[PDB]
C-alpha cells in the first residue's frame, strides 16, 4: 500500500504464505476448521520469527570473530511493548505480510491487536532501555542489555467506580514466541552466608544459591542484518533444595519469588528485601557471563578495552562491588589494580533528583544478605573518603557529606555516592537536569572530580515512535525528502522548505485528522465512549505523579468547564481531555488523584449545557501499545511538571514527533525542544527554576493565591463542598488539604500563567493554517531527538567505540 | 540394519536429514559448531515429532464425524518413560532415523539417553494406565487418556552411605517437546464455599477458584495410523486472585501447588489435604471436557451409549459425586434419572487388599473442601444403605459393614465403597486377586449385586517391553513366524515347534549373552561397578515394600554367602544378585531394608574368599527407562510376595517376555503364568493363600522357625551382633524385631521352601541347553500377557466397544 512498509515480491508473499500453512499445521497443531484469530497471529509471529534466526546467528559469530569492545545495558526494567510489527518494519517485511496475510483472507492489523505487550518497565527509564536497544543495534554496536524475566510485568489497570483496580499482567499465559530459553547457560547465584578469612584472602562461605537461567530475545537493527540479544534472567532452585518431602519441593517457590514480578513503585523507595535479592540476581548472573565471554576472547588491564557497563539508575549499582568481589577474591588481583579495571569499565547515569526515590539501603539488610558486599563498600568508602580528606584538608563536613554510609537512626549505604566513586562517566539525561546534578544534589563530587559529569540528553527511537505508530505521516514526509530520515532524523530538517507548501500543509493535516478518527473509533468499540473528533485532542499521558502535576491539568479542565456554566451562549473551542497513566499500588495521593479526574468526567460529560464542547476521559490501562494509538492522535502536548522535576521527559519528544504542539514548563527536555523549534512555536509558560528556587526562600504560602485568584477560590470551594462527590461530600479533603498547606510542587503559583497560556493555544487552533505550520516547524526540528544521536553520544564519549551504520551481508 | 525396526528409503533417509537440519536452525537457534548432544536429541525429537502431526489432526477430526463412544481412563498416575523410540517404533521410522543420524556423524543410541523419563507415577499402577493408552491405539478405541501434569514427577533417588536419599525430579529443566499446550480450553474449577438451598435446588456458592489448564500429548497406535491423546492438567490461578499488591502476586503459587509434585506414597494412605484437591482438580476438569464434547455430538439418556469413565482405584473417585452434581444442579435431571445415567457410565478397578493403602477421608476434610459433594456422598449412602435394608432384613451388622460412612473416632468416607455403589462394573486385575475381592474385603457386596464383579488379569504392551527394550530377539522371532505377533501376541505359541531346534536354542542364548554384556558394560561406565557376565543374573526389581519381601531375598542371599565361607572350594553356581526399587519417603522399614541391601553388598562383594562366585548389587534409580535395560539382561525374575497380597504384578510378565525364567510364590498373575507356560517350566514354592489363612488361624509364630532351623538363627545372630554394620552393631535392631515378633508377612515360613527351590535354579543354569529349552516354553506362552488382550476384554464386556485393527488412511 505505502512505500516505506518496503516491496512485496512475488516470491517473498508465496513463500510466507507457505510458511504461514506450515505453522498453522506442524507448530500449532491445527487447521483452518478449528483456527482462531489467536492462532493465526501466533503462526505469523512464527513465520517472521523465522528471518531473525540466520541473522542472529551471523550477528553473534561476526563478533566472535571480529571481537569487538561489547556494551553491557544492565536495568530492572525493559519496557519492550509488542514485538511482530517492530520486526517486520526493521527487517522491511511489512507489505509483503500485509499481502501474504490479505491473499489468505486475514486482516493483518486485526492479528497485531492480539500480541501481548512485554510490559516489563513502569515507565520512562524502562522505555528508555527499550528505545536504546533498537538504536544500538541499527548503529552496528556489539550490545547486549541484560535484566530480569519478570513472569508478571506492570499490573493491567481496571477503574472500578472511578478507582484504580490492579490486575495481575500474566502476559507469559499463552506463551512468548520471541525468546528462547538456554537452559544450558544457567548460573548460580549465591546469597546470605559468612565471610572467611584466610591466610589467602576473605572467602564467602556457607551460601544459600539460586540458579539464573537465561532467556534471548532477539533485538533486530533497522535495515541492516544486524540482530543483537537481549538476555533476561529467570530463578530457578538448585534440585537439592530443601533436600517432609512434599514440603521440601513445594518450597522451591521462595527461591523462583525472586524472577516472579516487576516492582512497580516508581516514586518512592521502600528498602524492600526482596527487592534487594532481584538487584543482586541481576548484577551477579549478568558478570559472571560477562567474565565467560571476556575469557574465551588470564590478564584483566584489558578488561576494560573490550567491556564497558552501563548502570541505568543505581537498581544494579551492586555491579561495582560484586566486580571487586570477583577480581580481589576469586581472580586475586590486588586492590588498586582492581578498582583501576572496575572505574574504567562501569558508568552511572541518573534519572532523578527527587530524594524519596533515591536508593538508601540499610546496613542491616545487606550485612545478613549480602556481608562480603558490604565489607567491600566499607572499604571503597575509607579510600574515597581519604582522597577527599587530602583534596579538601580540614573540611569535616564534606566528609560526611560525601560518605558512602549515612548515619542516623539505621545507618544506610547511599547507592548514588557509590555509583559516583566506581564509575569512570556519570551522566544525567537532560541538560539542565545534568547542570541541576553538578550544582545541587552531587556538587561535592562535581569539585571533586570534574571530568566524571556528563550530559546525554534523552532520545525516542524513530521506528517505534514514528514508522510503526504513524505510517501515515512517514509516508507523506518520505514523498517529499526520501526514506534515509528514519535512520538520520536531522534529515527532518529539510521539512523547513515545506512550511509555506499548501499541498504539504493540508497532507499534514489530513494525517492528523485521520489519526484522531481511527482512534475515536478505537474508543467507541473497546471502551463504548463517544468523542466529537472535530474538537482540540488535549493528551496528558504518563506515570500518576504529584511532580508531573496531573492536577494542574485538573484545575485548568474546571475552570474551563465554570467559564461555560457562566456564559454558556459564548463559542469557545472543543476540547477533549485525555487524561492516562497508572498509579503505584502504595501511592496514596496518586490515587486520589486518579478518582479525581473521573468524578470531574461524571460531572461534565453528563451536563446538556455544556454538550460536545468538552469531554474529559481518563485513559484505562496506559501502556506502550496504548501510546502508540494516542500519540499520533494528539493535538496538544501536556508536559507540565514543576521546574526542576521532570529529569527528561520522553513523551514531551514522542509528541513532537507525531504532529502535536506542546504546552510545557522550562523542565528537562522541554527546554531543549523548545530551543531546536524556536520559542514562538512552543507554548512556553510558568516558573523555571530560579524562579522555584526564590518562592523557596520567601517560603511557598498557597493561601496567597487562594485570596487573590476568584476562579482559582471557586474550585477549591467546588471540592471541599462536594460539588464533585455528591454522596461523599468530604472524599477530596485530603487533595484540598495538600493544596493549601503540604504542596511540595507549587500548583497554584503556576495556575494563572498555565490558564492564559491555554488560551493562547485555543486562540491558535482556530486558524488551521496557521496552527499546521506551527506543527510543520516542530516535526521539522525533532531530528535532535532521535535516540541513535544519543547513543552515538555514549558510544564516543563514554564507552570509547565508534557507530557504524554499514550493513552485515543478508544471509 | 535388523527387519523389525521397518525400512531405510532414500527418499525418506533424504527428507529426514534436511528436516533435522532445518529444526536444528530454525526451532534450536544452533549450528553444528555450537551444538551439544542434547541439541542433537531435539532437533531429532521435532522431527519425529513432525511426522505424528497430520495423523493427530484426522484421527480427532475422524472420531468427530464417525461419533463413537468415547472412552476416558481417568488416573493420577501415568508412568510413561521416555517417547523418542516408541514413537519411532509405532511409526516405523527406527531404520530410517536411525540411517539419517548415521550419515550425520552421529548415534541416535546415544541421543535417545538423552531424554528424560516421563515419570508420572509410583510404579505398577501408573504403567499400568501407560501400557493401557498404548494398547487401546493400538485397538482402534476412540480413548483419552486424563491425569495431572506435575511438575515434579517420581524423585530421583541418590544412595548415599548405602541411604535413600530423594532429588527433586525437575523432568520438565529442557522443555518437552512432545507436549502441546492448550490455553485456549482452560476449564475453572470450585473449592470450598457453601451450599445454599433456594426453591430450585442447591447451590454451591462463594468458592475459590483455581483454574485447569490442559497439555495434550499424542498417543500412536501401532503401525495403524491412530493418534490419540493424553490429556493432562495444570494448575493456575485466576488474574484477579487475592486482587498488598506484591504478596498477592506471590500468593498466586498456592493455588498452582495443586499440579506441583506427585505423592510418592504408595504404602499407607495419609489423608492429606494437597492429595484430595489433586483428586478433585483432575475429576471436576475432566467431566467438564466430557460433558462438552458430549453436548457437541440436551437428553442424557444416550450419555452412557456416548461415554464410559474408567476409575484406575479410588484416586479418582469423586467423578462419582461430581458426575451427580452436574445433572442434578446443573443440568437440572431428577436424583434417579441422573444416578442410573452415573451408574451405566462408571467402571471401578482395584489394585489391592492391604487395608493401609485403602483411601478413607475424613468428613471433616470433605465437608470444609467440598461441602456440596458430602452431601451427595449422605445421600447415595442413604439410598444404597436401603436397598441393602430391603434385600437383607434384619441383618443390622450387614448395614455398618456396607455404609459409605465408617463411624469411630473420625466419621471417614469409605471411596472403595463409594466406587462400587457407583459403578456397573468392578474389577480385579488377576483371577486370584479378582476371587479374593469376592470371598473377603468386598463379600458383602458381591452377595448384594452378583453381576457387577468381574476379572480382568492385567497385560504389558509388547510394543514397549519387547520389540522396543529387546530388539534382538524381537528379530529372531520375526525371522522365523513374521511379523504379525507384535500387535496379536498369542502368535508366539508358535515358537513351541522350535523348541528342539538347535539353531534357535542357541539364538535364543546368543541374544540374551548380549544382553548381559551390554547391561555389564552399561554399569562400567555409568555406575563404576564390576560384574561378571558369565554369573547368572538374579534380579528382584520393584517398589521396595514388606508385602513384597525383598527381605526374603536377602535372606537367601546371606545363606550362599553362609554356605560359601563354610566350605570355601566346593562349586557353587556364580551369580550376581541385583535388587532395585524406591521407597516412599515416610516408609522407615523400607528405607531400612534399602540400607540393609548395600550392607551386605558392603561385606560379600569385599570377601577375597567369595572372588567373583557371589556379587550383590543395589539399582540405583529404578524406573522405567532402567527396567527397558535390566529386564533383557535377566536370567532368574524374583517375584516372591506373600500369597495373598501381590494383587497382579506387572513386572513378572516383563521379564516371561525377554527370557527370563520365575522363580515365584503362587500369588496375583504369577498364578495364570504357571498356568499357561505349565508348573514344570516355573519355579513355584511357598504358602498358598490357604495356607497363610490356616497359619493365621493358629497364629504366626516366628520364634518356632528360628528355633527349628539354624541357618536361619545363624542369619539373625549376624543381623543383631552387628556383622553387617561393625560401627553401628544395633543398626538393624529394628529389622529383627519385626521379623521375629511382629511379621505381617511371615517372611520365616517360606525361608526352607525358597531356599530349596533356589537350589533347584541353580541345578538347572548348570544345563544351558535346558535352561534355555525352558525359556522357550515361557516366551511362546507369553501371549496371554498382552495389554491388547487386557483391553479388548475391557472394550468387550465393561465399555461395550469393538476393537479394530483396521488402518486409518495414510495422511
Ligand atoms: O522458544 C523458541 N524460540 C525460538 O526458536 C526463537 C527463534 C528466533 C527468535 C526468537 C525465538 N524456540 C523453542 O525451543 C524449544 C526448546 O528447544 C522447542 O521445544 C520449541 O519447539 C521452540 O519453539
Ligand atoms: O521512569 C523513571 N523511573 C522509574 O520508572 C523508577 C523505577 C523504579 C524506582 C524508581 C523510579 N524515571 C524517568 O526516567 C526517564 C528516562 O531517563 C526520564 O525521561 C524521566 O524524566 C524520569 O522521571
Ligand atoms: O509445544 C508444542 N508442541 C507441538 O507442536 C507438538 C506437536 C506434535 C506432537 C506433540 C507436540 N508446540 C509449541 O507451540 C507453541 C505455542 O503455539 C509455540 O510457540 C512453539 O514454537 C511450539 O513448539
Ligand atoms: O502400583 C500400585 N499402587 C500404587 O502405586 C499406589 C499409588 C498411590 C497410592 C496407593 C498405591 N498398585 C499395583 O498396581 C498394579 C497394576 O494393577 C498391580 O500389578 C500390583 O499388584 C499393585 O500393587
Amino acid at each position: 500500500q505505502i512505500s516505506v512498509r518496503g516491496l512485496a515480491g512475488v516470491e517473498n508473499v508465496t513463500e510466507l504464505k507457505k510458511n504461514f500453512n506450515r505453522h498453522l499445521h506442524f507448530t500449532l497443531v491445527k487447521d483452518r476448521n478449528v483456527a482462531t484469530p489467536r492462532d493465526y497471529y501466533f503462526a505469523l509471529a512464527h513465520t517472521v520469527r523465522d528471518h531473525l534466526v540466520g541473522r542472529w546467528i551471523r550477528t553473534q559469530q561476526h563478533y566472535y570473530e571480529k571481537d569487538p569492545k561489547r556494551i553491557y545495558y544492565l536495568s530492572l526494567e525493559f519496557y519492550m511493548g509488542r514485538t511482530l510489527q517492530n520486526t517486520m518494519v526493521n527487517l522491511a517485511l511489512e507489505n509483503a505480510c500485509d499481502e501474504a496475510t490479505y491473499q489468505l483472507g486475514l486482516d493483518m492489523e486485526e492479528l497485531e491487536e492480539i500480541e501481548e505487550d512485554a510490559g516489563l518497565g513502569n515507565g520512562g527509564l524502562g522505555r528508555l532501555a527499550a528505545c536504546f536497544l533498537d538504536s544500538m543495534a541499527t548503529l552496528g554496536l556489539a550490545a547486549y542489555g541484560y535484566g530480569i524475566r519478570y513472569e508478571f510485568g506492570i499490573f493491567n489497570q481496571k477503574i472500578c467506580g472511578g478507582w484504580q483496580m490492579e490486575e495481575a499482567d500474566d502476559w507469559l499465559r499463552y506463551g512468548n514466541p520471541w525468546e528462547k530459553a538456554r537452559p544450558e547457560f544457567t548460573l548460580p547465584v549465591h546469597f546470605y552466608g559468612r565471610v572467611e578469612h584466610t591466610s589467602q584472602g576473605a572467602k564467602w562461605v556457607d551460601t544459600q544459591v539460586v540458579l539464573a537461567m537465561p532467556y534471548d530475545t532477539p533485538v533486530p537493527g533497522y535495515r541492516n542484518n544486524v540482530v543483537n540479544t537481549m538476555r533476561l534472567w529467570s530463578a530457578k532452585a538448585p534440585n537439592d533444595f530443601n533436600l517432609g518431602y512434599i514440603q521440601a519441593v513445594l518450597d522451591r517457590n521462595l527461591a523462583e519469588n525472586i524472577s516472579r514480578v516487576l516492582y512497580p513503585n516508581d516514586n518512592f523507595f521502600e528498602g524492600k528485601e526482596l527487592r534487594l535479592k532481584q538487584e543482586y540476581f541481576v548484577v551477579a548472573a549478568t558478570l559472571q557471563d560477562i567474565i565467560r565471554r571476556f575469557k574465551s576472547s588470564t590478564n584483566f588491564d584489558a578488561f576494560p578495552d573490550k567491556v564497558a557497563i552501563q548502570l541505568n539508575d543505581t537498581h544494579p549499582s551492586l555491579a561495582i562491588p560484586e566486580l571487586m568481589r570477583v577480581l580481589v577474591d576469586l581472580e586475586r588481583l590486588d586492590w588498586d589494580k582492581a578498582w583501576e579495571v572496575t572505574v574504567k569499565t562501569c558508568a552511572y547515569t541518573n534519572h532523578t533528583v527527587l530524594p524519596e526515590a533515591l536508593e538508601r539501603w540499610p546496613v542491616h539488610l545487606l550485612e545478613t544478605l549480602l556481608p562480603r558486599h558490604l565489607q567491600i563498600i566499607y572499604e571503597i568508602n575509607q579510600r574515597f573518603l581519604n582522597r577527599v580528606a587530602a583534596a579538601f584538608p580540614g573540611d569535616v563536613d564534606r566528609l560526611r557529606r560525601m560518605s558512602l554510609v549515612e548515619e542516623g537512626a539505621v545507618k544506610r549505604i547511599n547507592m548514588a555516592h557509590l555509583c559516583i566513586a566506581g564509575s569512570h562517566a556519570v551522566n544525567g539525561v537532560a541538560r539542565i537536569h545534568s547542570e541541576i546534578l553538578k550544582k545541587t544534589i552531587f556538587k561535592d563530587f562535581y569539585e571533586l572530580e570534574p571530568h566524571k559529569f556528563q550530559n546525554k540528553t534523552n532520545g525516542i527511537t524513530p521506528r517505534r515512535w514514528l514508522v510503526l505508530c504513524n505510517p501515515g505521516l512517514a509516508e507523506i514526509i518520505a514523498e517529499r525528502i526520501g526514506e534515509e530520515y528514519i535512520s538520520d532524523l536531522d534529515q527532518l530538517r529539510k521539512l523547513l522548505s515545506y512550511v509555506d507548501d499548501e499541498a504539504f500543509i493540508r497532507d499534514v493535516a489530513k494525517v492528523k485528522q485521520e489519526n484522531k478518527l481511527k482512534f475515536a473509533a478505537y474508543l467507541e468499540r473497546e471502551y463504548k465512549v463517544h468523542i466529537n473528533p472535530n474538537s482540540l485532542f488535549d493528551v496528558q499521558v504518563k506515570r500518576i505523579h504529584e511532580y508531573k502535576r496531573q492536577l494542574l491539568n485538573c484545575l485548568h479542565v474546571i475552570t474551563l468547564y465554570n467559564r461555560i456554566k457562566k456564559e454558556p451562549n459564548k463559542f469557545v473551542v472543543p476540547r477533549t481531555v485525555m487524561i492516562g497513566g497508572k498509579a503505584a499500588p502504595g501511592y496514596h495521593m496518586a490515587k486520589m488523584i486518579i478518582k479525581l479526574i473521573t468524578a470531574i468526567g461524571d460531572v461534565v460529560n453528563h451536563d446538556p449545557v455544556v454538550g460536545d464542547r468538552l469531554r474529559v476521559i481518563f485513559l484505562e490501562n496506559y501502556r506502550v501499545s496504548l501510546a502508540e494509538k494516542v500519540i499520533p492522535a494528539a493535538d496538544l502536548s501536556e508536559q507540565i511538571s514543576t521546574a526542576g522535576t521532570e529529569a527528561s521527559g520522553t513523551g514531551n519528544m514522542k509528541f513532537m514527533l507525531n504532529g502535536a504542539l506542546t504546552i510545557g514548563t522550562m523542565d528537562g527536555a522541554n527546554v531543549e525542544m523548545a530551543e531546536e523549534a524556536g520559542e514562538e512555536n512552543f507554548f512556553i509558560f510558568g516558573m523555571r527554576v530560579e524562579d522555584v528556587d526564590r518562592l523557596d526562600q520567601r517560603g511557598y504560602n498557597a493561601q496567597e493565591y487562594y485570596d487573590r485568584i476568584p476562579e482559582l477560590r471557586q474550585i477549591i470551594e467546588q471540592l471541599s463542598s462536594g460539588f464533585f462527590s455528591p454522596k461523599q461530600p468530604d472524599l477530596f479533603k485530603d487533595i484540598v488539604n495538600m493544596l493549601m498547606h503540604h504542596d511540595r510542587f507549587k500548583v497554584f503559583a503556576d495556575y494563572e500563567e498555565y490558564v492564559k497560556c491555554q488560551e493562547r493555544v485555543s486562540a491558535l487552533y482556530k486558524n488551521p493554517r496557521e496552527w499546521t505550520r506551527m506543527v510543520i516547524r516542530n516535526i521539522a526540528t525533532s531530528g535532535k531527538f532521535s535516540s541513535d544521536r544519543t547513543i552515538a553520544q555514549y558510544a564516543r564519549e563514554i564507552w570509547g567505540v565508534e557507530p557504524s551504520r554499514q550493513r552485515l551481508p543478508a544471509p
